[PDB]
């Protein structure tokens, strides 16, 4: 079936925040043993490997923003790769990394499908500008690069000269949110973006907040769906080895409604599970957890329901 | 009062499944104080005292189906017990022992209130046969033991040929899934069983899950309501020293909360707290954390509401 | 902003209670940076400094309830403290300290503000008399020496001669009631006292709750809001370091819903900060946990928002 026929790119890719590790992410994700259990899942599963993220010595900040020109190639890496996933009819499924690689995974699929509309699960926005962010790490800038409305905001940055903005405001949804910047809130606010801070999850429930978001993103019509899922977004319960965890988070049984929600749309055509970074664990269990998370996310987005699942044969038979 | 009016039977079995110690499942509850705080709720309690379950060796599997005999024929004593408990016009409690005891339980009560309805709270559906069990271990097969619908499907296993059949596939409603086998699956969905997954439980608050529950199950006539606790049902950490746990489970307050709201109605004539197992914690606080929890869960099933509760007296008097 | 212009009380008050530590609460709350806190999210913060508590040498008991004229001395005190600060057109905040504080908060509040009304988060309804109480502790009592309603039914106790009944049965809503005493559970029928326990926020949702609370105080026309807020409301999983701590309590989530939601309003008039108890930790990340929780609570109530906040400038400027 489409909703189950999957592309796995691997995504070795760490520059695009400080924290060290979040390279790690594809290696410890495919040694839990996510490609088998997707297969024992009806799931026809093409591997595609992990990308060669070739160094770059003598790459200067542009202003206070870090490694531009690393982050840029591998985003271009990237959309280039999902590009190709997406032409050979498979769901494309990235493995970071950290969140920067965003801008590449959802390039690429919008150059096979330009109506994509996004879901993005995170406590974080991610739209900073390079002029807005007061960190200088482009893990937290990738919406703002893809946004259509906010061209001319957006200066020269070495390695993004190739990006063209392929999202609108108004193509996108957030769930999770609790740690907007102000500058970020300001975008948030004055673009009109639909979005559902842990407030609006809090009021509604997850219920009523999938209801809410499928029909904002499919209520014209039957569209590409791309989830962007930075694990941070579920709380530091389910999923403490990651770069910025932040307290009042989703519920481990919420992150499984959304990607069961999604599914069951059969409109699912790209996956980023990203930063997973195996090395900020604080005791080896906490690792292992993380990524236990972050593949059951994954399974529910391709099939796996609570309810249980069963083939089209008879069992009493 | 008919509500507060309790036959404790304590029923220390172990061999539906492979793990041992939840035989001391009826010693930790009593030892918790269970008893002395249900008299202290205005009950009227009368221990039944624990079964013997008399050894049955040479009792070689049915097929892959472990200890047939032995599970029978302790099902078959409970059912004797449960029907004697009932018709001294009390609650039957049975204390657990895994949740193979259910068909003794059920039978045994069904024997005096036909009319009864089932309510079914675990992560687990427990309805395979011994024809699509894969572990052969009986305490996941109650259910296809008891249904009318499924008359036919059950092969001639030794110990069970007392057994039949006392429930129709919609007099049973499921609350806590969340693991559930093919052939399961398979079952409940041709059989049209009503169920409330951890999926269901999500989408619509554990307030429309009770609203819907007691509604199917009482809306056309008042009948007697048996409740089959798994403990396994509630996430593990609240119940952690269970034999077949599983992650995203109902909250202690979901857990009050579906016990409160059977209470309130006044029908409850049954209930079952299963699959507490003392051998089975990582540490001696999780034993201590099961055992209160599964009591808090009983408790509520005979009166203790969170709001308070006062006895009909003038208390500023 | 009215909304954002705050008097700060510190009250190191422990003998409304027998744990010790209790009056270290406003140490810890200002150590953890609080008004530094609330100064960078546009705030005017005057401090009124920490009321010194002057010991009471012979204070017997009132039959069975234990210091009374401590525990009425230093409310007394309150009271002249929070009028103070009402009369200077700011909100007052009190950092306790014991729950028995709020006699002399609510009452230094109406005398301002005689249309208040008052919003109790808790596991407790505090509303035991000094003759239904069973333990004689006072941060156990205070509702019912604020209560019209109780008038004749709480006798001449020394230190309280001062007290004047300033608020209805019909002006306070309680949240997040999980042990009731019986004499307190009659008095909250026989008044018709609105509750929400934790079965109502069970049932309905802490969206419903709060529409429901903020509709039920304030339909007829707006009034000022009083938030008496013990830590304890909370679930000992957020808010261990606290005093009487009970399981299945508000999450860290519902916690700042409710605070969020009555920023909102821009009618919050009076808040108190109660129950911290950094001696009642059993590591010191557990302290640190319930002060992190205690301060994240007390910045949502002056406009800290989970999808953010921004100054009203241009960011993309
Ligand atoms: O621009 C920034 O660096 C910050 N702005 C809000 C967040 N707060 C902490 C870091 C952060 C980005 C999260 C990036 B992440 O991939 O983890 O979602
Ligand atoms: O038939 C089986 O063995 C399995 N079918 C689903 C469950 N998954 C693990 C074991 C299990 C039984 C749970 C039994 B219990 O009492 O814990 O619900
Ligand atoms: O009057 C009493 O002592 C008791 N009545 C119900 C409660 N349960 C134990 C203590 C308690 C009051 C808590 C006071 B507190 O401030 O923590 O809410
Ligand atoms: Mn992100
Ligand atoms: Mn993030
Ligand atoms: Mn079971
Ligand atoms: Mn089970
Ligand atoms: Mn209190
Ligand atoms: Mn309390």
């Amino acid at each position: 079936a489409k909703s189950r026929t999957i592309g796995i790119i691997g995504a070795p890719f760490s520059k695009g925040q400080p924290r060290g590790g979040v390279e790690e992410g594809p290696t410890v994700l495919r040694k839990a043993g996510l490609l088998e259990k997707l297969k024992e899942q009806e799931c026809d599963v093409k591997d595609y490997g992990d990308l060669p993220f070739a160094d770059i010595p003598n790459d200067s900040p542009f202003q206070i923003v870090k490694n531009p020109r690393s982050v840029g190639k591998a985003s271009e890496q990237l959309a280039g790769k999902v590009a190709e996933v997406k032409k050979n009819g498979r769901i494309s499924l990235v493995l970071g990394g950290d969140h920067s690689l965003a801008i590449g995974s959802i390039s690429g699929h919008a150059r096979v499908h330009p109506d994509l509309g996004v879901i993005w699960v995170d406590a974080h926005t991610d739209i900073n500008t390079p002029l807005t962010t007061t960190s200088g790490n482009l893990h937290g800038q990738p919406v703002s690069f893809l946004l259509k409305e906010l061209k001319g905001k957006i200066p020269d940055v070495p390695g993004f000269s190739w990006v063209t903005p392929c999202i609108s405001a108004k193509d996108i949804v957030y769930i999770g949110l609790r740690d907007v910047d102000p500058g970020e809130h300001y975008i948030l606010k004055t673009l009109g973006i639909k979005y559902f801070s842990m407030t609006e999850v809090d009021r509604l429930g997850i219920g009523k907040v999938m209801e809410e978001t499928l029909s904002y993103l499919l209520g014209r019509k039957k569209r590409p769906i791309h989830l962007s899922f930075d694990v941070d977004g579920l709380d530091p319960s389910f999923t403490p080895a990651t770069g910025t965890p932040v307290v009042g988070g989703l519920t481990y049984r919420e992150g499984l409604y959304i990607t069961e929600e999604i599914y069951k749309t059969g409109l699912l055509s790209g996956l980023d599970i990203m930063e997973v970074n195996p090395s900020l664990g604080k005791t080896p269990e906490e690792v292992t957890r993380t990524v236990n998370t972050a593949v059951a996310i994954t399974l529910a987005c391709f099939g796996l329901a609570r309810e249980g699942n069963h083939k089209p044969i008879d069992y009493l038979n």
